[PDB]
């Protein structure tokens, strides 16, 4: 029927085959929360314990799955891992949402019960089920604005990084010397922008990667009950380890490149386009001559059956038939191709700016907090973070309070499904 | 025995059908994530050792076009129809039984038929947005151009970002300047001035719709450009026309989607929490108290002023001034100093969505007949691949280089595309009749 016209439709080309995966954007794509309920009387009585031995909210949850609904309804399924805890609103009939314990994810059962954030999002990857592609969110960050896949990815560029520079008041800063002493030591020193605090796009294999690169790292962090100045940073540590993984070339699939007859021989026509790849322009004779002793000399020092239709004429008589196993064994090609396109990112990435993402710090200034949170009414953003900074000794920390609801009914009166009906 | 229960099994159609369902929503977002698809390619084509073409000039190559339809079954194996557009003629190397290409004759496109015979491409590609079955994004070749790189449909078009617009800085050698400067006057006289830059020599994206909104615009001067038998310097840039009516096009603000942006609960009625995201919309912030009641007053004075009827309970909305009416759709849609103020708050918005390119994947090189220059030119592009390449033919065949470096040009298309494609004859073959009207009558003859 009319599921057949779709399938028949990305057939319909010259080359009579179905390029449906990258014409459309990855599919699926699920979100992760991390969610606690700093009220509950056993988990404040555990905390300050294991203090001495070493709380409401703005029920942001429940306006970020308001905003998923409105703005990201292309979401397959929403994880919420916690520690055992489940929101009372929380709708888990609802077979779109449901809940991960720490247990079910975490590698090792003595870092249990954890308080740390970072310690789960090492984690929070493993979700049996995931897709491969998903998106973690704080429950203070939500969607503004409705948003694609495409702000998140793209075939032809890769992953989108937004990046904001660093602030010296954050908590994590410690966190940030040490994953940059260890990214530094890795790839080299760079100076690095931190990623914003928005939704970010994961991908469980290089995130896995990321974490078999670092292994201790991960485990260290995911060891520290408590945040800890030598924690592993989400964000910032995917992103980095995306951007900076390199890969050298794959000789066969330059061969094949070069190859455009696919015949498995270089004619010299071909020959002379692998030259110009590792000789600067312009080309001379002995640029060209000097690759053809190259594979001549190859041939000879070469064991026969690594060297391996029809017939090629070579300008120099003594050349040997250029075969793929040729090339990729001879050493002193290989080099100078790597040496031409030096070690080069595995991971396409694109540099994106902060004008989607609106980062509000919330404190008690009720005449800011309303400012700030106008600037949001006037100027939608895909990504918003209202970040609670109120302070409960002051007085107008319930007024604020009572803004900050005025603005999230504002954009999100609407009960969501996962809400129970109440 | 016997039982039988329903089938766990899904055809990948059914798959792929539930698959798209398979969100928060319930509902498939196809058409957003993916690339809009049919995609067609357009040619112009023309022979100039055709007697009978030379005769009617006067009386009023690299065999290229095969190796950019090579180019295509390699880096652009998405394309659904290749479509041909000549005078008549057919290219001896064509395979007309392949049902993916076809032969499209300016009759078939052109408008008034006293333009024909003609011998302007800016004539031609006034009407290759007619050809029947045309892909409403199409993308449209010179036999010059072809693909170096693997093309995609995001390298022409995105949901998100609209058309890709490619620009390049104006060569005042160009012949076609005096052509730009006649259409940058109409441009400035329809959207007010802006300098413009030409677009870049490559395939250009077009679509139908927004094409034929252009030629809406301006219908005499296509159809004038349709009337010059030979290229004048009034005829309409094809890509310079099209990217500009896309870049520049306005469309008013809609209104009432303002409203239903800001009635988050979809009542119909703002309430005082969505009236103040109104207020901040149309006043620079911070909002004062003046800001806001300045706005709650006419409201106020529209409910007198306007016919009930137009100003128009689910539920009971209270608000803080107890003078404030129901601020319906229609009260504020009315509401001339609001709307207008809505309208100088939000400056006319561009009717299509795009984004403009650097020219990194475009390889435009001009072939004179300085051998060395040549074999350099065409060296940089084996080096460094390009997504876009153009070889513009300007060899002197006086100069006795020039066959040289029509063998060093037919070197390099060999290297790149050495493959035959699915819409070349072999070698041996070739078509009877190289015009259509000698082929349809052989075939009614039989
Ligand atoms: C975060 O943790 C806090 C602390 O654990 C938690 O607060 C508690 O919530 C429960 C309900 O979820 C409260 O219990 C209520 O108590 C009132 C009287 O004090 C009762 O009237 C309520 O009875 C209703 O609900 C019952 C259960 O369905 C019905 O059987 C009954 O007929 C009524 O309909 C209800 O039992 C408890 O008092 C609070 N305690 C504190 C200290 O706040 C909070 O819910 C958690 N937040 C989230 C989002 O999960
Ligand atoms: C572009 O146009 C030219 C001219 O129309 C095409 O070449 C011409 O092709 C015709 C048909 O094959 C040739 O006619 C043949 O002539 C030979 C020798 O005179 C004769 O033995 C055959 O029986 C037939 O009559 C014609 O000679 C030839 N002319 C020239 C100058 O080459 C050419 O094929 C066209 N190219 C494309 C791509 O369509
Ligand atoms: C269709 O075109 C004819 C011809 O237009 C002329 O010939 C073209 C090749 C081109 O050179 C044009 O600039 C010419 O104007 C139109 O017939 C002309 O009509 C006008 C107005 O009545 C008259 O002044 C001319 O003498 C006519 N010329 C001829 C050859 O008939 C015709 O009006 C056009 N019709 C449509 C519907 O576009
Ligand atoms: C699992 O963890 C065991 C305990 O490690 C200790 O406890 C955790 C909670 C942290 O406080 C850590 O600093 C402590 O060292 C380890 O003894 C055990 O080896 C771990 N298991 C594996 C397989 O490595
Ligand atoms: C290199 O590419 C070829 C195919 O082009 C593939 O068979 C091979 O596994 C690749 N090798 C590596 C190391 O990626
Ligand atoms: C080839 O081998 C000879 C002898 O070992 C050596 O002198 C020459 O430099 C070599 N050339 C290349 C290109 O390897
Ligand atoms: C913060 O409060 C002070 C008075 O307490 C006020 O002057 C100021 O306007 C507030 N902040 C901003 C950004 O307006
Ligand atoms: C505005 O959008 C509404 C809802 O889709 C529609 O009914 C109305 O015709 C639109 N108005 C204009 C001017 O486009
Ligand atoms: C041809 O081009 C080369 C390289 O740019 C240059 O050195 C040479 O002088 C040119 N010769 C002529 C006749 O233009
Ligand atoms: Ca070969
Ligand atoms: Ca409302």
């Amino acid at each position: 029927d009319q599921y057949h016209v779709l399938f028949d439709s990305y057939r319909d080309n010259v080359a009579g085959k179905s390029f449906q995966t990258r014409l459309c954007l990855p599919m699926p794509i699920d979100v992760v929360y991390t969610w606690v309920n700093g009220t509950d009387p056993k988990l404040i009585k555990e905390v300050t314990e294991l203090k001495r031995s070493k709380f409401e909210d703005n029920e942001e949850l429940r306006y970020s799955l308001r905003s998923i609904e409105k703005h990201a309804p292309w979401v397959r399924h929403i994880f919420i891992v916690t520690n055992g805890q489940i929101p009372s609103w929380l709708n888990l009939d609802n077979p779109r949402v449901s809940v991960v314990t720490h247990q079910d994810i975490f590698q090792n059962q003595t870092h249990l019960p954890t308080f740390s954030s970072p310690a789960i999002e090492t984690h929070i990857h493993r979700i049996p089920g995931l897709s491969q592609k998903f998106i973690y969110l704080n429950d203070d960050v939500m969607f503004g604005k409705d948003v694609w896949p495409d702000d998140f990815y793209s075939h032809s560029k890769g992953q989108k990084v937004y990046l904001t520079w660093p602030v010296p008041n954050d908590t994590f800063a410690d966190s940030l010397r040490y994953v940059n002493r260890l990214l530094n030591a890795q790839f080299g020193f760079t100076s690095r922008k931190v990623p914003a605090h928005m939704p970010h796009m994961i991908d469980r294999l290089i995130m896995q990667e990321l974490q078999d690169t670092f292994p201790q790292e991960f485990d260290k962090t995911s060891s520290h009950r408590v945040r800890h100045s030598e924690d592993m940073q989400f964000a910032f540590s995917y992103f980095y380890f995306l951007m900076s993984a390199v890969q050298q070339l794959n000789i066969s699939e330059v061969f094949d490149e070069i190859d455009t007859d696919h015949s498995g021989v270089l004619s010299d026509r071909e020959i002379r386009t692998l030259a110009t790849r590792i000789h600067e322009l312009p080309l001379s004779l002995q640029d060209l001559t000097s690759l053809e002793q190259m594979l001549i000399n190859c041939s000879k020092s070469l064991p026969s059956n690594l060297t391996h239709p029809t017939q090629e004429a070579y300008y120099d008589p003594s050349m040997p038939p250029v075969t793929k196993g040729l090339v990729i064994h001879c050493k002193p090609i290989t080099e100078r191709i790597h040496k031409a396109f030096k070690d080069q990112n595995k991971y396409k990435f694109e540099i994106m700016g902060e004008e989607e993402i609106a980062f509000k710090m919330i404190r008690t200034n009720v005449s800011h907090v309303v400012g700030q949170l106008d600037d949001i009414r006037k100027n939608p953003r895909k990504f918003i973070c209202l970040n609670d900074n109120i302070d409960h000794i002051h007085k107008d920390a319930g007024t604020v309070k009572a803004v900050l609801r005025d603005f999230y009914e504002s954009m999100f009166p609407l009960p969501s499904q996962f809400e129970l009906p109440r």
